[PDB]
């Protein structure tokens, strides 16, 4: 089998993409936040505080013919960003883009936190990192990818964000046409749960590669780019104007600069990040100040390979035995 799901930003900045995920019998559509950085999949529901829902949609399970309460099942998870969310878990029929996966976990909120109520357009999330990381409670469940897995054509899944635009989701199967070149597949830890590997180095615009192992996570869940404050520094010394602001959180730039690309490394290969895609806009509307979308990790303990790197590729989750993954230009 295979699947094929178009994703949407969720506003003008791209500050996140929402793919609709058919969940129950009758289908009730919800919009999700597919996060290779974690691995639940949770929704807003019938059970989330009433508070603390605006605006999203909402599962019933007990308008599903096919939900089931997983007995004595919960879950809680708390955000790189801070925010989190818990409750209690159904299995469910979910389908993604014409793949069905039976007796899905799905973790239906009681509580969310305020971000993700302030939010309308998210109405959950899918993760799809391993499912070491999945937070239910007393029996672990597995992600989406891992319960289709065995299904699939092949054991992979592609992400093809786009900037300012829709882009795809696959299941299954590689689109050689999607693509530019080759692809460039590298090793990956699974140790700590995450689709972790080693970029081979940096350049900021024009200037030369530097070569070094930069060992982060590939993170469609995170917005921007953070990296080590070394490469972040020489990154924004290239923009006149640009400064490290405490207040603000991060590095900030005037909106009138013009910003240079950022290169990183997959192997001997080499993937550019257009200087536009790094324009995060205003601070605070009307301002000149903007907010840039390469950051320190200094912070974090981990980097990570946010959307503003991996809209710039064509990018294979590839889940077989020994996992790797692959990045090709587009």
């Amino acid at each position: 089998s295979t699947g094929s799901a178009t994703t949407t930003p969720i506003d003008s900045l791209d500050d996140a993409y929402i793919t609709p995920v058919q969940i129950g019998t009758p289908a009730q559509t919800l919009n999700l936040d597919f996060d290779t950085g974690s691995s639940d999949l949770w929704v807003f529901s019938s059970e989330t505080t009433a508070s603390e829902v605006d605006g999203q949609t909402i599962y019933t399970p007990s308008k599903s013919t096919t939900a089931k309460l997983l007995s004595g099942a919960t879950w809680s998870i708390s955000y790189g960003d801070g925010s989190s969310s818990s409750g209690d878990v159904y299995t469910d029929t979910v389908s993604v883009g014409g793949l069905t996966v039976t007796g899905q976990a799905v973790e239906s909120a009681k509580k969310v936190s305020s971000s993700f109520t302030e939010d309308s357009t998210i109405d959950g999330l899918l993760g799809l990192a391993f499912s070491t990381l999945n937070t239910v409670s007393p029996t672990q469940q597995k992600t989406f990818f891992d319960n289709a897995k065995a299904s699939l054509d092949s054991p992979v899944f592609t992400a093809d964000l786009g900037y300012h635009a829709p882009g795809t989701y696959n299941f299954g199967f590689i689109d050689t046409t999607a693509y530019t070149g080759s692809i460039t597949y590298t090793a990956v830890s699974t140790k700590q749960g995450f689709w972790e590997w080693t970029s081979t180095g940096y350049a900021v615009g024009s200037g030369t590669f530097k070569s070094t192992s930069i060992d982060g996570i590939a993170d469609t869940g995170t917005t921007l780019l953070y990296l080590p404050a070394t490469v972040v520094s020489a990154y924004w010394a290239q923009v006149s104007g640009a400064k490290s602001s405490s207040s603000v959180g991060g590095y900030v730039f005037p909106c009138s600069a013009t910003l240079p690309s950022f290169t990183f490394g997959v192997g001997s290969a080499r993937i550019v990040i257009p200087g536009d895609y790094i324009d995060f806009g205003p601070i605070s509307t009307g301002s000149s100040s903007c907010f840039g979308g390469i950051q320190s990790s200094a912070g974090i303990g981990i980097n990570i390979f946010g959307d503003v790197a991996l809209k710039a590729a064509f990018v294979v989750f590839n889940g077989a035995t020994t996992p790797t993954l692959g990045f090709a230009s587009k």
